[PDB]
């Protein structure tokens, strides 16, 4: 079950890694033992040919499904024929010793090659299918994630154990938010992990004195209260353990402890990797995600006391409405007066190490919008700095800076995309969020038009490319979701479209 590989595993684990005995350094995190490691081990230090040992004493990732769908399908249809095929349960485990945790109900994976489901993108996959009117698969994936939350105390990166020790970006809130559009009491009914996981965020901050930090928690000098990326553990991501390992080795004038804390909190970030994180763009061992201060994980949490609230005005509790409201209006305050950055007008993190917020713009700026955190003023000026810097050709640019990392300069997400045309659209600014709109789905068509397929990420220089990006055809939850959503947008109810129509309006 709780064991992650690399602990199970002790000097066998970073043998087989550091051999580079297999291409993906995920495939060894996913090993399943034949027998008790504790035997594997013991045999393995006496009988020091290293494949044919792992072969012996592993069943290794069986080679997955590749998918193939009739050619000459329409967008939507090929989305939304996706959403059974990318359905899958995994109940139980193989063994005792199986790094896949097991979840109660069935889930939808990004893609056919996906071995396990992740927090985050699964909001974005929902979107999709509430458009799409597949209420018991979201059913089934808010069950899974309130199991998580009573299990483990919070929602893993996924369901394995090496992600036991980290989360990702807190949508779960908006997810029963978002189940509640069609089961009106799933608030009151998942109020209970709601407030679990916002004590897992907020885990020590009573004890916090200004200018402390603890865990996902810290408190700046003036007393603000604001949270932060954080992994439990710090050393090598047991699925990324030969890179984490030289990348700390690229850098020994820090401990590699911190730059293994920092690239594993960096991936509870979503954003792995972005010069968003990094003092060098081009040097990842300068990655210091724990001590920045996020901009869009510090709206998340806005919008999570806000739907604590409203779960507990709903049940009849007074005190607890009323304190959740308070503790919002006290986030508030707080993303106003330190996340948001005046001399450039926009939103952007805080820097704990020199105590300002940080002049770099992302498209995490517009997650206050988002989540209608933002005054007027900000939000029309993050909208006049989004057209003016980040509205590219295919999409709204993830940040200015092309660092060769995956979250930056010139990929477009649809987690990003989809953030940035609904917070410009709350403040009025709808001429940017349908160019928003309209060039990432322009991006996306003419992308399906030349590879019959969507993918993880696209380039927003152009459009028609995607990535390194998704190779089957089964292809990709938060793209097909955002793609449903905006694609009902651009046309009229009454006749939807399934493909991106020609001109925008």
């Amino acid at each position: 079950q709780t064991t992650s590989p690399d602990i199970l595993l002790g000097p066998l684990f970073n043998d087989v890694q550091s051999a580079k005995l297999f291409p993906d350094q995920k495939t060894f995190a996913d090993a399943v033992p034949k027998s008790d490691p504790l035997m594997i081990l013991a045999d393995y230090r006496m009988q020091h040919d290293l494949r044919h040992f792992v072969e012996m004493n592993f069943t290794l990732p069986a080679e997955g499904e590749k998918y193939v769908p009739p050619a000459g399908q329409s967008l939507r249809e090929h989305i939304d024929d996706l959403w059974p095929v990318l359905t899958r349960t995994t109940d139980k485990a193989s063994n005792k010793w199986d790094s896949l945790l097991p979840l109660p109900k069935p889930y939808v994976v990004p893609g056919g090659r996906f071995r396990e489901v992740y927090y985050w993108d699964s909001y974005f996959t929902m979107l999709g299918l509430a458009e799409s009117d597949h209420w018991d698969k979201i059913s089934d994936m808010v069950d899974n994630f309130a199991y998580e939350i009573d299990t483990f105390g919070h929602i893993p990166n996924g369901n394995r154990s090496y992600y036991l020790s980290r989360s990702q970006p807190p949508f779960f809130s908006m997810m029963v938010e978002l189940l509640a559009t069609h089961d009106s009491d799933a608030l009151k009914k998942y109020r209970p992990q709601m407030e679990k996981e916002y004590a897992y965020w907020m885990d020590g901050v009573d004890a916090l004195q200004p200018g402390q930090a603890n865990k996902r928690v810290v408190k700046l000098d003036d007393g603000a209260i604001l949270n932060r990326y954080w992994d439990d553990r710090d050393t090598p991501r047991p699925e990324s353990w030969l890179d984490d390992v030289n990348t700390a080795k690229s850098n020994p004038n820090r401990p590699a402890t911190e730059i293994y804390r920092d690239l594993r909190s960096a991936a509870a970030s979503g954003w792995d990797f972005s010069s968003r994180w990094m003092d060098d763009p081009q040097k990842l061992g300068t990655i210091r995600t724990t001590s920045i201060v996020p901009v869009d994980l510090n709206a998340l949490m806005f919008k999570m006391e806000k739907l604590l609230a409203r779960a507990s005005q709903e049940s009849g509790d007074a005190a607890s409405a009323s304190k959740y409201e308070a503790l919002a209006t006290a986030r508030q305050k707080a993303i106003e007066s330190h996340l948001w950055n005046d001399k450039e007008g926009w939103y952007a993190d805080y820097d704990l190490k020199s105590k300002k917020v940080r002049n770099q713009l992302t498209a995490a700026a517009l997650f206050p919008l988002y989540v209608k955190a933002a005054a007027q003023d900000r939000a029309d000026k993050v909208a006049a700095a989004t057209s003016s810097r980040l509205l590219k050709p295919g999409g709204i640019a993830t940040t200015t800076v092309n660092s060769g990392q995956q979250w930056d300069a010139p990929n477009g997400w649809a987690p990003l995309q989809w953030v940035a045309a609904e917070g410009l659209q709350n403040y009025g600014q709808e001429k940017v969020s349908m160019d928003v709109t309209w060039r990432f789905l322009k991006n996306v068509q003419h992308t399906y038009d030349r590879e019959k397929k969507l993918v993880e990420k696209y380039d927003v220089s152009t459009t028609g490319t995607g990535g390194g990006e998704y190779p089957l055809q089964d292809g990709f939850g938060w793209s097909n979701g955002v793609t449903l959503k905006m694609l009902d947008r651009v046309c009229p109810k009454a006749k939807p479209c399934d493909s991106v129509p020609e001109n925008q309006p």
